């Protein structure tokens, strides 16, 4: 599975859910994870991700391994997403800054 970390929150550009083959991605206000069954490893959405944010799961940074299983939960709990939308509207302001879990919204 690949996995969504900390830079997507508040930047949500959507690039990402294009080239997804199977639709695994599940959406929140202001974050998007992928759900982890559904995941075939294709890798293709990391090279799409401007903020960076997509790894797969055995290269998920030390400091971010608790995204894996948020990734997991979230899933189940979050509205598929398909099509790409805008970008959140201050999303460059946000892409980059460290420790954005805490602006995570539910
Ligand atoms: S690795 Fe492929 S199947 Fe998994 S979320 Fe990314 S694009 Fe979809
Ligand atoms: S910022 Fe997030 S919405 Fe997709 S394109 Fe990157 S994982």
């Amino acid at each position: 599975a690949f996995v969504v970390t900390d830079n997507c929150i508040k930047c949500k550009y959507t690039d990402c859910v294009e080239v997804c083959p199977v639709d695994c991605f599940y959406e929140g206000p202001n974050f998007l994870v992928i759900h982890p069954d559904s995941c075939i490893d294709c890798a293709l959405c990391e090279p799409e991700c401007p903020a960076q944010a997509i790894f797969s799961e055995d290269e998920v940074p030390e400091d971010m391994q608790e995204f894996i299983q948020l990734n997991a939960e979230l899933a189940e709990v979050w509205p598929n997403i398909t099509e790409k939308k805008d970008p959140l509207p201050d999303a460059e302001d946000w892409d980059g800054v460290k420790g954005k879990l805490q602006h995570l919204e539910r």
